[PDB]
């Protein structure tokens, strides 16, 4: 249907691309001396033809709810759309859209007490850099001088840095419109480079965890302790992920009960009663193992895996986004459905 | 000469684009069908043409130290360098890339006490909107709650926003470095949306947003010196009419006036002198050396045979870009909220 309407995540003043009441989305560009033009998004190419005003114009299938990378293809060259916003995912800075969804006011932007998004710069001497991370604090973090609060470690997956949860995540809106209807206690939220995307060849593990754990506990844990005004102790510490960062947070948490109470695994693996090597100590220590995907991916193994911890006294909880794969809208509801069960 | 190396604007990996010890830049673009390829930089389309592996290359001439906005052509079509970093500036969202300076230690990350730059929100009864703003605290801003710090309003230029100062300006790693020498006082700087991208300009929206209420959020939420000698207000090209304005008609707000290739203050322009003395500290104006800068010595001249407090300054080799709004900055800084 001919409904089609600027998307939210277009640059300012640009009209294109465009999104129909289906979630087809629609791009344009001027390349008046081109020769074939092509729309990427949802993993097909597709073909783009020149209208009237001699600009390329071509629509897409329909888009699954949420949040989409994409790039336009212009005789041979892969371009991000000038016409978008950018974002930092699939492995490069590039163009995404914004599909609209059923449920998107859980992230929308409210007229609600809004938390800030804190840039900091930490030393880390394992690696001899000053690191980047991304803190949320809670609308009345500013206010309440004597209070503290627990803290999340958020990770982002493959292709991306620690920009993503902010951004494309809307983590900030999302934790700003929970809090405001009572359905999340306040919480600080730290989200910093995994370490996911410089290739290596390992032949022990596929994965070293190693570098990132030693980033984490030794160095941006003790910092956040340190500047920040959290409940440093187990019980207000927890970990998610998605993706690879979902294994990182699997290998992380399950390494360090000591200092993580909850566990959060979004498109990321699976923790079965049978993986864990001391389930006693794992009881009483955890309070919450979360998995989740999307209905297109894999959540037949959840039952399995929750009913094994659930039969060993560990406390287990699965959800499945509807309608979505490997991508944010997946991780958009997963973080909103876990962060109503953290720090209860 | 060919001594090229990745720009540190790059993606993660890419290892183009690249600038030579000139300051010329080099793209490159796989674009296995085109037949016409530019870099658009400075001004100039550069012809980019296909090597042997069938990626069109090819070289600017020589630029200025600092920060530059470009990006290419394929066939007509003008898009970003899928190979570096993304800027908001000429009104897009688009390509920038990083030519190293003889003096770019004063803006790199440095082993020092970093301060924040910390995203808000704040809800705007006039334009009925919930509007982003950046503000840098300094490195110990949590340590002592007691203390209070003065605050500079610091704005973008015309197809610039509130991202400007933090990103291509480092204006956070410029106020780190100096509170770190003991060149500045720590102060808080807020940066917001000037309303200049959508003639006589009509101050007014921007005026009421940033008067009647991002100055009141600021105050109430950030631990601040909320009274006249602590508050501040520059700005570059268009924001820094917009600077000129504003402070102008609110003598009775802001204390210092920082002007960066953006307008100028003569004591004709004051209507009342004695109380412009009695009131304002500091008139900063700078610009680059490439622009017009005799154009400014009147102007400052006047101000101070008035004894009005103005400082002039003039960025060496650079223009109407960042390179000469962070020196400026870095000058400014300096001069702020003395004891």
């Amino acid at each position: 249907m001919e409904d089609f309407k600027p998307t939210s995540t277009n640059q300012p003043g640009r009209q294109y691309p465009q999104v129909n009441s289906e979630g087809r989305v629609r791009a344009r560009i001027e390349a008046p001396q081109a020769h074939t033009v092509l729309l990427d998004i949802g993993g097909v190419r597709y073909p783009m033809t020149q209208g009237e005003d001699g600009a390329w114009i071509g629509d897409s299938r329909p888009q699954d709810e949420g949040f989409h990378y994409y790039q336009l293809v212009i005789d041979g060259a892969r371009v991000p759309d000038p016409g978008s916003l950018y974002f930092f995912g699939a492995n490069r800075w590039g163009s995404g859209v914004e599909v609209p969804a059923h449920d998107q006011d859980f992230y929308a932007i409210k007229d609600v007490p809004h938390g800030r998004v804190q840039k900091i710069l930490f030393p880390s001497g394992s690696t001899s850099t000053i690191r980047r991370a991304f803190v949320y604090t809670p609308p009345d973090y500013g206010k309440d001088l004597s209070k503290r609060y627990p803290v999340l470690y958020l990770q982002h997956g493959w292709g991306e840095d620690e920009t993503g949860w902010a951004n494309q995540g809307r983590v900030n809106l999302i934790m700003d419109n929970l809090i405001a209807e009572g359905k999340a206690r306040p919480f600080i939220i730290v989200m910093t480079y995994g370490m996911t995307n410089e290739i290596r060849f390992g032949g022990i593990r596929e994965f070293d965890i190693r570098p990132f754990q030693t980033v984490l506990v030794d160095e941006l844990i003790p910092y956040i302790d340190a500047n920040f005004r959290t409940r440093s102790d187990q019980p207000h510490r927890a970990m998610a992920g998605l993706s690879m960062g979902g294994m990182e947070t699997r290998l992380i948490t399950m390494n360090n009960l000591d200092l993580f109470s909850h566990i959060g695994l979004f498109s990321g693996g699976t923790i079965s009663a049978s993986d864990i090597t001391d389930r006693d100590v794992f009881k009483q220590k955890i309070k919450l193992v979360f998995v989740s995907c999307g209905s297109r991916e894999n959540p037949g193994r959840f039952r399995p895996a929750v009913d094994s911890l659930q039969q060993a006294g560990i406390s287990a909880v699965s959800y499945v986004s509807p309608d979505t794969a490997h991508e944010w809208q997946t991780w958009r509801r997963s973080f909103y459905q876990f962060a109503q069960l953290l720090f209860q």
